[PDB]
């Protein structure tokens, strides 16, 4: 029930952190997640991640028996929240999308080993802020990203890859958030990969020109023609009601 300054409440999952325990700080009442391991290198890399929309490490406690990571609490998943509601407004989707794009841009500027964005790593906290779980140590089910989010250049292997794969991922996420369905949908793997490689998908007509236009430039098969993260951040549609704290230093 007690560990350092924390009082254990219940167990939940937090994306790539797996099973964690919700705990309350014993003086401030702050909610926290405790990841108990019964690693050195993975902690150091996580300590480097300081963005408002990436899950933060607060502290590490040594139980001389177990290592306990004290990480940011986020008890919901973004896609759950999207599903458990009716079609959300373009402005709600953009709000979430801005937070994600900023976290991605941050990852690019610092030299952070690329992690395929997984739908299950997109968590939501109580402020309805996106919190990306970025951690890498379950694994008997799948060892790779969702095929539905994989870029043509990865799928074909025929090309090499870079930071433009994140633009493709983010383009699928943006499509999912606006349309409540996957752009590339197929039940059969080889069929799904054929549609992805050829860029075959439908843009619903209920979309605004701004939203449809941005998606269309993110879901470009040739990665050298794909819009960059930095240009996404200057897009007319993207920029609407954009909080300043999300901008990279050069755009502030």
């Amino acid at each position: 029930a007690h560990i350092g300054n924390y009082q254990i409440v219940k167990t939940l999952g937090e994306g790539s952190f797996g099973k964690v325990k919700l705990a309350y700080h014993t003086t401030t009442g702050q909610k926290v997640a405790l990841k108990i391991i019964n690693i050195e290198r993975e902690i150091s890399y996580l300590r480097l991640l300081r963005h408002p929309h990436i899950i933060k490490l607060y502290d590490v406690i040594k139980s001389k028996d177990e290592i306990i990571m004290v990480i940011e609490y986020a008890g919901n998943e973004l896609f759950d929240y999207i599903v458990q509601r009716d079609k959300m407004s373009e402005q709600e989707a953009r709000r979430f999308f801005q937070q994600i794009i900023s976290a991605v841009e941050y990852c690019h500027r610092h030299k952070i080993v690329h992690r395929d964005l997984k739908p299950e790593n997109l968590l939501l906290d109580e402020h309805l802020n996106v919190k990306i779980a970025d951690f890498g140590l379950n694994f008997l089910k799948t060892s790779c990203g969702s095929p539905n989010y994989a870029a043509p250049e990865v799928i074909s292997g025929k090309l090499y890859a870079g930071p433009e794969v994140d633009v493709w991922s983010c383009g699928v996420i943006l499509y999912v958030m606006l349309c409540r369905r996957l752009p590339f949908d197929d039940e059969s793997i080889p069929v799904l990969f054929k549609n992805i490689s050829n860029g075959v998908y439908t843009l619903p007509k209920f979309l605004s020109p701004g939203a449809a236009g941005l998606i269309k430039r993110m879901l470009i098969v040739n990665p050298l023609n794909r819009i960059s993260i930095h240009e996404i951040m200057q897009d007319d549609w993207f920029k609407v009601d954009l909080p300043e704290y999300l901008l990279p230093p050069d755009l502030k």
